[PDB]
């Protein structure tokens, strides 16, 4: 089976550039519906699932591989040449957007720029480092998703989202978020809240346009300065107005127009 194949690539539209259309933790490629039409006229877009997303084959998760940012560096890099792709336009949220930087410094000729949606290259606090979670906390929530893993996925969502409980958004995100297996979900998120990529943003050099939430409980505005400063290539900051974690899935009113002129101007 091709890379593409296990990971239900889907490609929409048709065009000169791709756009590569990444969801984060606890969604899948449905995430991008609404932004999808807002691309096709224009783009070939490619979309597809991280290992390890409910629609995703268990037979296809390994353990060790995920547990470490690099399995889905290199996923996406084999995805990207299975379809022949050079310098796309690549979206992703948070740590598949910090995928796709990793994958960069490897393989710079698939992007032409990065395009980041709440990102962050450590969620733990450290020595002189704010990154908004203590790392007993983080204890905390991943011995409480093993515990009650839908529970704690439903308590979580609206504070995440910025979002009532009778919200089409938190419905939206529960629904890909309960349809994981609990074991795979919580080794992602222990890959999530242990990764630190801090050492590394020198070496990033394609074009980065990081987009910010105004109140993101997972990424303090200082992180996203952080970010910005310590890249190794151009980079921009765009402070958007709505809150949460996943602007474009709680707020697409305000984040497809961002992101599209994010993808049509270059810095």
């Amino acid at each position: 089976n091709s890379v593409g194949s296990t990971h239900n690539v889907t490609i929409l539209g048709s065009g000169e550039t791709t756009v590569v259309l990444s969801h984060g933790y606890g969604t899948d490629q449905s995430v991008w519906k609404l932004f999808v039409p807002h691309l096709v006229d224009d783009y070939r877009v490619l979309l597809y699932d991280n290992m390890g997303a409910g629609t995703t084959n268990p037979d296809y998760f390994d353990f060790e591989r995920y547990s470490s940012l690099e399995g889905y560096s290199y996923d996406l890099i084999a995805i990207l040449d299975e379809f022949h792709v050079s310098k796309c336009i690549f979206v992703g949220h948070s740590m598949s957007a910090m995928a796709a930087a990793v994958a960069s410094i490897f393989r710079p000729d698939l992007f032409h720029k990065l395009i980041m949606i709440s990102p962050s290259p450590r969620l733990a606090n450290a020595e002189d480092y704010y990154g908004g979670l203590e790392q007993k906390e983080i204890d905390e929530v991943v011995g409480s998703m093993e515990e009650n893993y839908r529970s704690m996925a439903l308590g979580s969502a609206p504070l995440l989202l910025a979002c009532d409980l009778e919200s089409a958004a938190v419905q939206e995100y529960c629904r890909t978020l309960f349809n994981m297996r609990p074991d795979i979900s919580c080794c992602m998120a222990r890959m999530i809240f242990g990764l630190d990529l801090r050492p590394y943003l020198c070496h990033v050099t394609v074009p980065c346009h990081i987009l910010q939430s105004s109140n993101d409980v997972m990424v303090p505005v200082a992180v996203v300065e952080y970010l910005s400063k310590n890249l190794g290539g151009p980079s921009v900051v765009e402070v958007m107005p709505t809150e949460g974690h996943l602007p474009h899935l709680s707020a697409p009113e305000v984040t497809i127009p961002v992101v599209l002129r994010h993808i049509r101007h270059d810095i």
